This record gives structure tokens, sequence and C-alpha cells, in this order.
């Protein structure tokens, strides 16, 4: 709140732009003689003698300069005198350089050579270059030069492999990137700016002078965010300013960082490669044609005074003026006696027969060219332009007439340079004006020939009267001034709406960094500030606050920024967004907002469009008015009762060039092409506006409109125009035959050619017919709640895709909209990219509806570029059943906070009174009903709100009742497990010392868990595997209380088995008659009821709260992106991130959720670079970073040890427990404020902040090549992580999301959570299960099965969801038996099942295997398809890879390219592989994991995942294997298994097991078993006495083990019957620990097969498999054969090591 003065900004500004001298005096050099021709002025100023070399100052050839530069200076034997002077600051500095020299002194290879050093960092040896390690930016401020620039560039460095492109008019993949001011301004602008400019180590500016132009303000605006972001990103970048030689250059120098004793050079005059004698005319008097006569005159007195050999370049401001100027020579050189006549000498046909030879061509130029005459111009000759060109290069054109676009464009100089008149029209100014100073430096520039000329001349026309100007200009004496007072809104809110400025301060400093600052300093009269007011403010603190403060109010006006003076701050708007995005004027902005509504006709958008500001000094003149009503009378639009006004006009050129008519007058087309340039920006704009305010019809216009300015033809015309290659009369013909482009799909080629009467192209049209982009839409619709449906809409492309004609993808909108086709309900970006192509895309989303139901929605996809090219899916709600309106939440009662001491136990008090002194209100609220009562209660409740202590409760009352009880503890996540089991190990074995156990992969050990546990804590899955058998195993019949936390989860993936086993649960408690008290626990379920009935609590049992009862009260806030691209997305969302730290948690402690593992490294460094760029370093650290070095000293990772230091921490699933239990202690501490952890952490974090950022909800999913939306389940989750009651009066949430799911976010987070269940599509592996223990014996015992499930009590509440037609009973009964029916019927086509008498059920073997090892059901259908007698190991791997537990190993963003490289280097290479599909990548992990290849940690996170279920996996293909009696096969299987587990191959060193051991061990060993191994041991090689006790430890574990075996009755054998083996098993070493296998995660068990079978015929004739402990007895029994003899062979095999096999024949 400082004291601010509103300015008057036009008087403050410079009026007449680039034509504004600060320039009081010029003072001419040397000759300054004046002639007086009486017709006009003539001032002539001579050239510059050539300068004598300075001090030591030499020439330095190409060869000296550093070798790997070399390339791109062959052509060059000599470097320029400029070049050497700058060689050892471009190349072996980093330093900002300014580079000032007079126009065409070939700066040029100055910048080379800094790109050059750039370069020449990324050599890489054997590599030539790194080329997606770097970009550098050209900007350049004409198109012309860009192009000329990308070529010249293109070849120098095409050497070095690299790629020059052009932006304005495969981004990623440019190095080099050349591009206009407005062109990269309009870049940056997009905040996702950084994807382009993350690379970017070097900017080069080149004709940095244009800063004194209306263009300058641009250049200001981008040096000054580019230089920001260098502070701010910390990155280094180097800037190369390159500049024409006027005063103020040094300001320019302190604008760009340059030090003016380091990288600051300026040349003089004297520089100038060829000295050029120049000539100033100007016209004494103002009459017409007597003027342009004089002018004539002129050029005709001054070209003769070159009569034989010299080239002149004549340069005129109009198209059409090259012919008139040419004709007005013509005119009075060859009608006074033929003045000068044969230019060329050679009219006996020197070069004249090869000028003549080239006549044939068109236009002016055939008249002209056998002469030495030429023409080079904008109104496009094409082909014809660079033969001219080539033929005034070889000096046979002798006078050319061109436009300045060839001295931009292309390089050739002439001799001499004639200027002729310097007034040009100016459409946005609207008049004739002075020609723009940049364009006078480039065309005088070209004078005078570098290696053809010792000495140049050049003649500028001009009128007398204020013109002194021009030779200020060339003579460098026109000041650089700065322009940014005109342009400072539109910069300002540019800058707001990044994120740069967020408030009146913000923006002073940002004002700092203009070129307007240093001038206002330097110069403060001439900006309008007093020597007394800048002497009492040095800085102009006040000046730049007043500025910001006028702009503020400006914006604010306009609605683009709200601003409050109070404050100073901005807030964005969208109005705003949209405005520095589409690059529009902020007075347009407020125009579009006035005059912009739904019901806009067609001509209303036409004039609204024609009231923006960019055409506001268009008028219209009466020399063009008759062509004008011409051209109304030929376009369509009537354009309303507007006269010729300006505004008519606009909009009549506009429609004009839709129409593709031609036009005569010129300034009509100078307007025209400005209007056209202009439109589809400013109509892209309003396409936006009104698409977010969801307005179906104006949406649709403006659209339509976007593609018509864009492909220029109406809606009207034929949609096949848009193909260009396509003769436009064959089109005409089709448009005169009436009807419908969609009938051409059902006609033959024939038919085609035969309707359009034109056969020829009947193919040819066929062709572009089907290449018409064309969709198919499908929509299944489940219902959610009454407010809202699901929508599944499946978008199928039908039509031959072409990269030339579709380019690498397509874009379309996918618009929901009501009944009317009023309202846009819901939209969103869809983009079909050509390499997916062909697959079906699956988009989900939710949808609003209002209970008087319409009858149907519509959903159009329309395409973003194509006119005519839409499909229409009406929604039909006709059959559509609403869920039932849920009921209300149970009132919450405040009750006096209930005192810990009503626990009665001063034991179970001392595990709280330190805590807490009494419980929250839903603590004390269900506290009598857990604690006091025994029956079955249910919590719903907010994460964060404490129901954990409930369940708490709920145990003390079991302990209470019987000391010996049993509590078994359910939670979703492993994560949430494994805290819980730390916490109550805690408060129960320690304290209250019970038994706490958690249970594991492994059955035995979990029996024995299970045995012995007081408290069991486990995840769904383990606890499903246990009790499935319950009718067999007792202890989990007999549990006092089974709680299960987090059920709303049951909603999620992974859900069913959660249903699963607490629907059995019930049907155990309701057989035993001991009922099982049931505790479940949720987050505010919008039906509790169902849950409760579910679980068999009462409704006074049952406590669901509305969220907003939360302990901690939330503050939620939600931010819309309107962006599709994701990492676009994300990368505008870092700074919001930053500003949600400082405005809503400054000092308290903040969680920031990201989508991915490097997004968290990422956002914290974002957030760090932020933070001290806010000249505010280790705000974000509470303690000095002294105390902090003894424990980051225990860290590995780099970045973690300096994020840290900062202050800030992250978390993803690549740091080690160590690591992240430091991080997680540090925040908890108060050491750091700021955490950053990754989505998938959410669930294993234990720690809680005052503010929780969610950084977008999507995640990529590989596999579909598609972005998914986070289960609202992770949200829910993260939302509570800001929860704390000790410390804070409340918890604040900011989520950050695509604007489409903003409002989604505003209802389930506030609004109570709908659940269903999934297990309708889960049930094939739970009912083989309940077939296989005969739980379901019967089709009758599988529909009295489902009636326990939550699944039946969701199905005639939402009958829709599960696709039921009706909640009659009738329905139900009929929906559930066509269940039963399809389940049971796909697990007999799969062999797991039999059915018999269309009631009855039985296990087959299939299934046993499946439900003993808990495979899926189709992972053994498919073991039992592709397994055979032949099968070996690799085709094993092959079999195994392809379970259906892998399909959800995850394909993160571009590891296909990892995979590739992966798929080359492994033993066995893989056929056809796609990259993303998961079996094809744990194929590949599975070869690395044998071949010990060490990866990336995600990738080894993934062979941890695959490697868990892998055992069970290759034991069920045993199982199979031997079912079919296969011997090879099999103990293949059994070596696999074994090869796993040890991490080695199939032919190997059995030695590699032994720890320490390397391939260079090995080598020594054998001049190779385990067996054959102090003295003589360890002296074999190199050895260390750690290594000794692990090798020890091995070998005291590592099998030792003798079989004794005997066929009972070796000789009362015979045919038929029955065949006793009988083996004994006894090893000598007393078995202490589990197997040693370093690279196998997780602790296993031995266990081994005892097989018996021919060797011979391959069979496997028996086999059993045990666990060996001390001894053991093994009975085989099998059938006899015939004949009495036969030779067998008994394995004895591993699953663990290789070598402890053991083989005896017998018979
Ligand atoms: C992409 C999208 C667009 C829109 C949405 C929601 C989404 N979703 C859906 C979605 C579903 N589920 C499953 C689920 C399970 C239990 C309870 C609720 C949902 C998630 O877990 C996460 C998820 N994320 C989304 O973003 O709402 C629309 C909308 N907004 C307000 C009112 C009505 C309405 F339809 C606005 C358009």
């Amino acid at each position: 709140l400082a004291p601010r003065q509103v300015l008057d900004l036009e008087d403050l500004v410079f009026t007449q732009g680039s034509h504004f001298m600060a320039n009081k005096r010029c003072q001419l050099p040397d000759g300054s003689f004046r002639r007086q021709r009486k017709g006009y002025e003539e001032v002539h100023v001579p050239a510059l003698k050539p300068k004598p070399f300075g001090s030591e100052e030499q020439l330095l050839p190409v060869e000296k300069l550093p070798k790997y530069a070399q390339a791109g200076f062959e052509g060059f034997k000599t470097l320029n005198r400029i070049q050497s002077k700058l060689y050892r600051a471009a190349l072996e500095t980093d330093e900002n350089l300014l580079l000032c020299a007079p126009t065409g002194a070939g700066k040029t290879n100055v910048a080379l050579m800094c790109m050059l050093r750039e370069i020449g960092k990324h050599i890489n040896m054997d590599g030539t270059i790194n080329v997606d390690d770097f970009k550098i930016i050209y900007i350049a401020p004409m198109r012309s030069l860009v192009q000329e620039m990308v070529g010249s560039f293109g070849k120098r460095l095409a050497t070095y492999g690299i790629t020059v492109a052009e932006l304005t008019g495969e981004i990623s993949a440019t190095q080099i990137i050349v591009c206009t001011p407005e062109k990269w301004d309009i870049i940056t602008r997009k905040g996702g700016e950084r994807t382009y400019t993350q690379l970017v180590r070097l900017i080069i500016l080149d004709e940095i002078h244009l800063l004194h132009d209306d263009r300058g303000p641009v250049l200001e605006a981008l040096v000054a965010r580019a230089i920001r972001n260098i502070e701010m990103t910390q990155e280094d970048v180097r800037l190369i300013g390159l500049s024409a030689t006027l005063p103020n250059y040094e300001d320019v120098a302190t604008f760009l960082r340059v030090d003016p004793a380091k990288g600051l050079f300026y040349f003089d005059n004297s520089f100038r490669p060829v000295p050029l004698e120049q000539t100033y005319v100007g016209i004494t008097e103002k009459k017409a044609i007597k003027r342009f006569q004089i002018m004539n005159e002129i050029v005709y007195e001054k070209i003769m005074e070159h009569a034989g050999k010299n080239q002149v370049l004549v340069f005129v401001h109009s198209r059409k003026e090259t012919g008139k100027t040419a004709r007005a020579i013509r005119d009075m050189c060859l009608e006074k006696d033929t003045l000068g006549l044969f230019l060329r000498e050679g009219s006996a046909s020197t070069e004249v027969l090869r000028t003549e030879a080239e006549q044939c061509k068109n236009l002016e130029l055939k008249d002209l060219l056998p002469y030495g005459f030429a023409i080079h111009h904008a109104g496009m000759t094409r082909v014809d332009r660079t033969l001219v060109e080539d033929l005034f290069a070889d000096k046979h054109i002798q006078v050319l007439v061109s436009t300045a676009t060839l001295a931009w464009g292309v390089n050739l100089p002439a001799h001499t340079v004639i200027i002729k008149g310097t007034q040009v029209y100016s459409p946005e100014k609207g008049r004739w004006t002075e020609l723009g100073a940049l364009d006078i430096l480039q065309m005088l520039g070209r004078a005078g020939r570098p290696q053809y000329d010792t000495k140049g001349e050049g003649i500028l026309i001009t009128s007398h009267g204020e013109l002194q100007y021009y030779l200020s200009l060339l003579n460098q004496q026109l000041p650089i001034e700065s322009q940014m007072v005109s342009k400072l809104p539109d910069m300002l809110n540019a800058e707001i709406v990044l994120g740069n400025v967020q408030n009146a301060k913000d923006a002073v400093n940002w004002l700092g960094y203009a070129y307007l600052y240093i001038r206002m300093l330097r110069s403060p009269t001439l900006y309008g500030i007093s020597h007394d007011d800048l002497k009492g403010d040095p800085l102009l603190d006040q000046r730049r606050l007043d500025l910001v403060h006028t702009a503020a109010l400006m914006l604010d006006k306009n609605n683009l920024v709200k601003y409050d003076k109070k404050t100073g701050n901005f807030q964005v708007t969208e109005l705003g967004r949209i405005a520095s995005h589409y690059y529009i004027t902020n007075d347009t902005v407020q125009t579009y907002n006035q005059l912009l509504k739904p019901t806009l006709s067609e001509i209303e958008l036409f004039r609204v469009f024609s009231l923006s500001s960019e055409f506001k000094n268009i008028t219209v003149r009466e020399e063009e008015k008759l062509e004008l009503q011409k051209l109304l009378e030929r376009v369509p639009i009537p354009v309303k009762e507007s006269i010729e006004e300006p505004s008519a006009k606009i909009n009549v050129l506009l429609q004009a060039f839709i129409s593709q008519l031609k036009l005569e007058g010129f300034a009509l087309m100078a307007d025209m092409v400005y209007v056209t340039q202009s439109a589809g920006r400013l109509m892209r704009a309003i396409f936006e506006i009104v698409l977010n305010r969801g307005w179906a019809q104006l949406t649709d216009k403006t659209l339509n409109l976007c593609k018509m300015i864009d492909k220029r033809m109406w809606q009207s015309m034929c949609p096949l125009r848009q193909f260009r290659k396509l003769p436009e009369e064959v089109v005409k013909k089709i448009e005169k035959k009436n009807f419908p482009f969609e009938r051409l799909y059902d006609l033959n080629h024939n038919e085609i050619g035969e309707l359009i009467r034109m056969p020829k192209m009947g193919k040819t049209i066929h062709k572009y017919v089907h290449l018409f982009p064309k969709l198919e839409l499908s929509v299944h619709l489940q219902p959610i709640t009454r407010s809202t449906l699901k929508v599944e809409l499946t978008i199928t492309p039908d039509f031959q895709w072409d990269e030339k004609v579709h380019g690498s993808s397509e874009a379309f909108w996918i618009l929901v909209e009501d009944v009317d086709s009023e309202v846009i309900l819901h939209h969103e970006y869809f983009l079909l990219k050509a390499k997916y192509a062909q697959d079906e895309h699956l988009i989900t989303f939710f949808v609003p509806v209002f209970e008087p139901l319409p009858p149907q929605y519509f959903i159009r996809v329309v395409s973003d570029r194509w006119l005519s090219c839409e499909t229409q899916l009406p929604v039909s709600f006709r059959h559509l059943i609403l869920p039932e309106k849920y009921p209300p939440p149970t009132e919450l009662l405040d009750l006096q906070p209930l005192p810990v001491s009503a626990l009665r136990n001063s034991a179970f008090e001392s595990l709280y009174q330190d805590k807490f002194p009494f419980f929250n209100p839903i603590q004390t609220q269900v506290f009598n009903t857990v604690y006091n009562s025994d029956d079955n209660v249910f919590v719903g409740a907010p994460t964060g709100s404490g129901k954990t202590i409930c369940a708490e409760f709920a145990i003390l009352r079991m302990l209470l009742q019987s000391s010996e009880g049993r509590c078994v503890y359910i939670t979703p996540m492993e994560a949430l497990a494994e805290q819980v089991y730390m916490d109550w190990y805690e408060k129960f074995q320690d304290r209250l010392n019970k038994k706490v156990v958690l249970l594991t992969g492994e059955t035995s050990t979990d029996l024995k868990l299970l045995g012995k546990g007081n408290i069991i804590i486990s995840t769904p899955e383990k606890w499903d595997i246990l009790s499935r058998r319950w009718k067999q195993r007792k202890n989990v019949q007999n549990i006092n209380l089974f709680v299960v936390d987090e059920v709303h989860l049951i909603g999620g993936e992974n859900g069913p088995v959660l249903e699963v086993i607490c629907s059995r649960m019930r049907y155990i408690s309701s057989q035993i008659e001991r009922p099982i008290r049931i505790v479940a626990l949720s987050s505010s379920l919008s039906n509790a009821k169902d849950v409760a009935h579910w679980l068999g609590c009462s409704a006074t049992s049952t406590f669901n709260f509305h969220p907003n009862v939360r302990p901690v009260p939330l503050e939620l806030h939600i931010q819309g992106f309107n962006i599709s691209h994701t990492q676009t997305r994300l990368l505008s969302m870092a700074k919001p991130v930053y500003h949600a730290i400082t405005k809503h948690s400054p000092k308290k402690p903040v969680i920031v959720f990201v989508p991915s593992r490097k997004q968290t490294r990422l956002t914290a460094i974002d957030i760090l670079t932020t933070c001290a760029a806010d000249i505010q370093r280790q705000r974000f650290l509470h303690c000095t970073e002294k105390d902090l070095i003894p424990y980051l000293e225990k860290l590995s990772d780099s970045t973690l040890k300096e994020t840290l230091l900062n202050g800030v921490g992250y978390l993803h699933e690549g740091l080690s427990p160590m690591e992240r239990r430091l991080v997680e202690q540090l925040f908890s501490s108060g050491a750091i404020q700021v955490v950053v952890a990754s989505r998938s952490l959410c669930w294993g974090m234990n720690v809680a902040a005052h503010l929780v950022i969610i950084m977008d909800t999507q995640y990529y999913n590989g596999k579909i090549h598609a972005y998914v939306d986070y289960p609202i389940y992770d949200v829910l989750q993260m939302v509570g992580h800001a929860n704390r009651p000790l410390q804070d009066d409340e918890g604040r949430c900011v989520i950050m999301c695509q604007g489409s799911k903003k409002d989604f976010f505003k209802k389930f987070l506030y609004e109570p959570l709908p659940v269903e269940s999934h297990l309708d599509h889960c049930m094939h592996d739970h009912f083989n299960a309940e077939i296989v223990t005969k739980t379901i014996e019967n089709k009758q015992d599988a529909v009295d099965y489902l009636t326990w499930t939550f699944l039946y009590r969701r199905m005639t509440q939402n009958p829709n969801y599960y696709n039921l037609q009706g909640i009659s009973h009738r329905h139900l009964s009929d929906h559930l038996s066509e269940l039963v029916e399809q389940t049971l019927s796909d697990l007999e086509q799969s062999k797991c099942i039999s059915i018999e008498d269309e009631m009855d059920v039985a296990p087959l073997n299939l299934g046993m295997i499946a439900a003993y090892y808990y495979i899926n059901y189709t992972t053994i259908e498919l073991f039992s398809m592709s397994l055979n007698a032949k099968t070996k190991v690799r085709g094993l791997i092959e079999i195994i890879s392809n379970a259906a537990e892998y399909e959800n190993i995850p394909i993160r963003h571009h590891e296909d390219n990892l995979l590739r490289q992966l798929a080359q280097k492994v033993p066995h290479k893989l056929n056809n592989p796609k990259f993303n599909d998961p079996h094809v990548k744990t194929n590949l992990l599975l070869q690395a994991h044998l071949s010990r290849m060490q990866l990336s940690a995600e990738l080894q996170s993934d062979t941890e995942e695959i490697l868990s279920k892998a055992i069970r996996l290759i034991q069920a293909c045993v199982d199979v294997l031997s079912s079919n009696g296969w011997l090879s096969p099999a103990l293949a299987a059994m070596e696999l298994a074994q090869m796993v587990t040890q991490a080695m191959w199939s032919k190997d060193s059995y030695l590699k097991q032994l720890p320490h051991f390397t391939s260079e061990h090995i080598k020594r060993c054998t001049d190779e078993s385990v067996f054959d191994i102090d003295e003589e041991r360890n002296a074999l090689l190199q050895l260390t006495d750690s290594q000794i006790a692990d090798v020890a430890r091995f070998c005291n574990r590592y099998p030792n083990i003798e079989l004794s075996y005997e066929v009972v009755d070796k000789d009362s054998i015979r045919s038929g019957g029955p065949v006793v083996v009988l083996v004994q098993l006894e090893r000598e070493e007393e078995v202490t620990g589990p197997v040693i296998a370093p690279l196998f995660p997780q602790k296993r068990e031995e266990g081994w097969w005892v097989v018996i079978g021919d060797a011979k015929s391959n069979s496997l004739i028996s086999i059993k498999r045990l666990t060996l402990q001390q001894k053991a007895k093994v009975k085989l029994d099998f059938v006899a054969p015939a004949t009495g003899a036969h030779n067998y062979t008994l394995y004895f095999m591993s699953d663990a090591y290789m070598g402890c096999d053991q083989e005896y024949k017998f018979s």
C-alpha cells in the first residue's frame, strides 16, 4: 500500500513510433556538400576510406579457430575483420554479447561461432553430437530473413547432424529454431512454454535495434521474460544481441546483461565491407504528378551514371510499382533520343543470348528480360523470382526493380541501390506513413558487392520536410528508445497470465527488467520525468508504480484482470487468459465480452468480428467505395444496415476473402491481407470464449467460421474442396449437381464419374471421398447418482489414413449437449494419432442430469479442422432408471467431549492420556456403541477423522472380554497394512503386551501367524487365500472381531476381493452361531445403509457422517486449467503451485502430490528455484543447514540432498525405505516445510500437512496410450493427508485439474461418495474357488452364494449400472440366474469345472490347480493350451510371461524405446514384440533377471512384482505338465524355478549362487560344485572375512541331502498291479533359516519334487512335492504295465538351488 497516481498514458507515449527521433541536431561526416536543383535538394555523404589495421590486430584464417568448428566455414578462406576481433569472445567465453556493426558486416558468422561454442560442449567422443541435449533460438525480425537463415545455418551446420527450422507462418526435434519476435513471444506466453524452452541454452537476437520500432516492446518483453527465467531456473542462457550502429546501444548492452568491458563491441561505418557513397534526395514541394515525375526524373539521371557494366537495384513500395517505375523510366529513358540505350553493350549478343533464352516466362518479366531489366516482388511470381535471382547473381540482369522483401529474403547486393519515395501504406494505422527504419537499413545495406566492388553507392529519394530523420538513421545518429509505454497493458497482462506477476509490486520489479527502465533512468526528461523527482527517487519507484497502476486499471476495466487498489493483488480472469494466449488487445476482449451472447446470429458474429480494436484505424476511402459495393453484392452473409462504415468494410473484406474473390484496388488488397491475417486468431479466440461458456449454437458457428477462414470456403460449398490437389471445375461441377456429399460414400467410382459427366476423375474422387475423416460412435451409459450419469464413449475411425492428407494426427471436439442443442454440458478434446489409428478409443466421463429428465442428450464429435466433418449420437434416456435418492447422514450430536477416563482401565488409558485429554465428537458419539456393545458397527467419516481408534475401541473391548481373543483386521493396501502393523505392534504388543502379527505371501507361516496372533493385520488377497479353506481351518472360524478398514474401496479396483472376504465372513458368522463381531470403517458414503445391511449393522449402529463434520474443517479450492495436452498442463501448473504454497500455507507444512516419479523431483526443484528467485531462500527450511548435514550424510541421492538443504524433500518409489523414513521424519519435525510425493505413495505416507496440493488428476497408461483419471479414492486419501488436529484450526486443499473435471471434484469431495460393486465382472476365480472347496455344489448354491454379496444389495438400488432393466424381484432373480449361468458356463469351457444335470457342478483338475495357487482361471487355461510334450525352458518363459497376472504390469511414458533396446540385448530374441504389451515387457524383464542385467529403478520395481508371482506360476506349470504325463517339459519347469530363484541361466556355473562371485572367479575354479567346497578354501582367490561369514552361512543352509529308496516287494509285482516306491530323505545339517537368493526379493522356503519317470518314452509316472526339515518319508504309488521288465528313473529336484538335483535309475 504505497501512494499511487493515475497517469495519462497517451501523453507519455512516443506517437511517431519507429519514426520518432530523440535526435535534436544531426552532424554530417566529412563532405556534407549540398546541391540545389530547384526541384529538389541533394545531400551527399561520401564513403569512408578503408581503415588501416589497429595495433597487432590481424585477420585469422579458419584453420586457426578450433578443429571441430571448421565445418560450415568451407567456402570461407579468410575470417572477416569483425569476426576475428570477436572470435575469442564468441568461442572461448560464455559471456553475453552485444555486437554493433554496419548493416551487411556479416555479424552472422559471429552468431554461428556462438552457436558452435554451445554445440562444442556436447561432443561425446565416438558419438558425433548430442542432439536432444540442447536447443538454440534465433530471433529474426522478418519471416523472409527467417527462411534465409534457416537455409544458411542448415547448410553450414549440416556436418554436425543438426536440424534448423522455421516456427512462424517436429518442433521438439529441432535444435535451432529460427523465428520472429512475436512468434517466440506467442510460444513463451503459453505457460507450457518450458517444454520448448527448458532445453534452450542460447538466444540470438538479430537486428535488435528493432527496440526502437513499434514492435520493440515485444523484444523487451521477450528478453525480460528470458532473463527473469535465467534467475528463476538458475540455468544459464547466453544472450547474443546483434544491432545496427545507432545511439543508446550501451543501454541495450545493459538491457542484455552485457559487460561493457567484455562482450560489448561497436564498429563505426568505417568497418563496412564495401565503403559507401551516399546520396540523399528530397522533394521541395507538394504537387501530385509533378512530384512523381520529378522522382522518376531523379531515377533516370541517377541510373545513367552507370552505362556499361554496373548493377542497379531499385526499391519501390508496392508490388505494382515495380512495373510502373520501370514504365516511367522506359518512358523517359527511351523517349528522348533513346538515352543510355543498351545498358548491355552486348547488343551483338554477349549475355543477351542467355537472357533472350530465359525470356519464356510471364507478366512483365518477358517484356523487360531481353534488355538488362527485371522484376522481383511479393506479387507471387514463384519460380520466376528464383530465376530472376540467379540471373542477377551472374551479372546478366543489369537493372532490377524489387520490393524490400528481396533485401530481407535473399542476399543479392548491387553496386548501386536506389530507394524511391519512402512512403508506404500502413493498414493498421489505416494511413500512408514513413517507412520503417529497419527496412531502410536492410535495403541500403545491400549497396556494394563484397567481392565484386571497391565502392558501393546508394540513393534515398524522399520528401524534404521533417525527413532529416534518414540522414540521422544511416549515419548512426538516430537514438534507440523504448515504445514499451504504448503496449504496456497487453504486456503486463501477458505477464500476469503466466503467473510471473501476481500483484503491483511484482509488476514494478518486472518493469525493472524492461529497456524502458534503463532508458527512463538515463534520459528522464525525454520520458517526462523531472530531475527533482528523479533525484528524490533514483530507482523510479514512483513512476513504475504509477505506470503499473494505470495499466492495471485499464485491464480491470476491460475485465482481463480483477484488481483491487488496496492489496494491489491481481486475479487472472478467463478473458485475460484467452487475450494473452491468442494475442488480442484488451479493448477487443472487452468488446467481445459486451456483444457476445448465445443467440448471436451469423450476421451479428461477422459484425462483432468487425468491431475488433485491431481494426480501429481502418476507414473507408472514397476511391475504394465502388469496389466495396461490388464485393458486397457477391458475398453471402447479409451485412446489416451498417452502410459503408469501417465496420462494414472489414466485414465485407473478410467475406470476400472466404469467397476467394479477386480484388483490384491495392489499398483494399492490403487491408484484406491485414484483416485475414488477424481473422483466424481473433475467431479462434471467440471460439474459446464461447466454448468454455458452453454456448452450443455460437460454439458451432464460431468453430465453423474458423474452419472457413482456414480452408477459404463456405459451409455451403463441397467438402472435397478441402483437398487442394483436386481440379476446381470438377468440384464446381459436383456442386452444380444438387445432391448430398454423404451419398458419394455408397457409390462406386463408375456411378461417380457417371453422375458428374466426367468419368476420367471418377476413380480419383472416389479415393478422396474415402480419405475424408469419418468416425463411428458407440455409447454405454451407467447411472451414478440421480444428478449424474457415467458415459463410456467408444470412438471408432472409419476411413483410410494418408500421411500427406491427415498428417500425424487428427483433432476432434467431443461435445455433450442438451436436448435443444442450446447448451454444452460437457466438452473435451480428443486427439486421434496416426500410429494408433484403427485402435478403438474409449473416452469416459460424467454428465449432469436434472430430475425432470429429458428424452435424450446428444453427443457430437466434430473435427477441429475439417469443414462438414461431424458425427452425432443421440443418447436416449427413455428406459433409464435413476438410482434411489440416498438417505441423510447421521446427525452429529454435540456431546460433552467424553474424557479418556471413560475407558475403564488405567493400562488402557496410558495409551491415550499422554496424547489427548478427550475424544473428538465422532469418537465420543460412537464410543458407547463400539466399546460397550458387542454388535456389528459401521463408521463413515472423512479420512483423517480418526476412524482408527474406534476400531481400537472395539479391540480393547475384545481384550477386556477374553484375553486370548482373536481379531483380524483387513486393509485394501499393503502400505496401510504395514503402517497399522507398526502403530499397533507398539500400542498392543509392546505396552499392553499382546501378540501382533502381519500376514505375508506364503501360506504355512501365515497359518502359524493366524494361530498365535491376537491382532492379525492383512490385505484382502492374503486373507482370501487363507479363509477359502475356512471349513478346514478352525482359526478362521473362530475370531471374536473382524475389522475392515476403508470399505469404500469395495467400489475400486481390487474391490471384489474385499467384497468376497467380507461376505464369506458374514456367511461363516451365521453358520457357526457364535457371532463374529464386524467393525467396518469407511469414508462418508452416500449410501451407508446398503453396506450396513450387508454387514449386519442396525440403523442405530450405523454412523455415516457428512464430510463437513470432519474434526479439522476442510477448506477446498479447485483450480481449472483449460489445456488438453497433459505435459503442457503440468508445466503451466508449476508456478500456481508455488503461489498456492505462499498464499494458503506460507509458514505451515505442505504436501504436493504429483503424477509420476520424475515429476516429484522436477516439482521439488521448481518450488526450490522459484523460492530462491523470490530472494527468499531456505524460507521453506526451518532449521539451519548445519543441523542437517549429519543426517544428509546418510543419503545416496545428490539431488535429494540438495533440495532437502533448501527445505523441500520429495518421495518416490525409487528411494530406499531408509531415505523415505528420513524425509518423512524431517518433514514431521518441521525441519522441511514442503514435501513432494508421487501419487503411488499417497497410501504409504505416515505424515500430515496443513496444505495438500494435488498436481493434476491423471496418469499415463502406456498400454492404451492415453491418460486416465485418478481413482476418486486416491484423491480422497490425498485430501485426507491435510489434517492436523493438534496444530491446525483448519486443513486446506487445493486441487489442480483440467477444467472439464472441475465441477466433479466440487461434488464428490463436499458430498458423500456413492459406491458400487464390480464383483459381477470378477466372478470366475471366486466361483471356481468355492466349487473346489465345495461351498458351491450346484447352480442353486451359486445363486445362494450371491445373496451374501454387496452386489446383491446394489443391483436393485442401481439396476442400470449392473445392466438390470428393472428393480422387480423377477428382474433380480433373472439377472442373477443369467450371471451364474454365464459364469459357470465360462468355467466349464475353460476346463476348470464339470457341469452335470444342468444343476450340479464339480471341480476339475485345472480348476483345483488354479484355486490352489491362487491363479486366474484364464492363466491356467492358457497354460493347458500352450504346454505340450516337446515344450522347453525358453518356451516355458514365454508361456509364464503371458500370464494374466502380468497384465497390470505398467507401461510408462517413453518406455517403448527402452524395451526396444532391451529386446536386442537378450539371449532369446522375441518374435514380433509389441512394446506396449505388458507380457512382452515381463518376458524381457525375466530374461534380464536371469542374465543379471541391472536396469533403471522402474524396471527393477517391475521385476520385483513379476518375481513375486513367478514361483506360483511355475509350480502351476509343474502340476499341469505332470497331470498330462510329460517328463521333458517337467523337471525343466523345475530347473526354471531354480534358475529363477538364484537368478542364473540354464547352462551356467553352479557357483554363481554363492555370494560375491563374479564371472572372474568362475574362471579360476574349473582350472564348479558347491559340494567340493579352510586354508585351501579361502586361499583359492580374493577374500574378505565378512563374505566369509555370508558364504559359510550359505553352505550351512545350502542342501546337504542323502536319499534312500526301495521298491516295496520287487519280485511280487507283475502286470496291472500297484507298485510302491518308498523314498527316504535325510539331511545331515540342522536346518536354520530360509533360502539364500540375494537377487530374489522375497524370503522363500526350500521345496522338493520327488519324481518317477521313464526317460526314454518321455513319461512322468509319478510325482510328489514336499518340504524337508530334518527327515521325510515319501510314498510314490503307480500302476504297472505288462511283461514285468521296465527301466525307470527317479529324479530329485529343488525349487530353489541348482546342483542339489539327484538321479537314481532302477527297474
Ligand atoms: C473425467 C470426468 C469428467 C467429468 C466428471 C467426472 C470425471 N471423472 C469421473 C471419475 C469417476 N471415478 C469413479 C467413481 C467412483 C465412485 C464415485 C464417483 C466416481 C473416479 O474414481 C474418478 C473420476 N474422475 C473424473 O474426473 O464429472 C462431471 C460432473 N461434474 C459435476 C457434476 C456432474 C458431473 F457429471 C464433469 C465431467
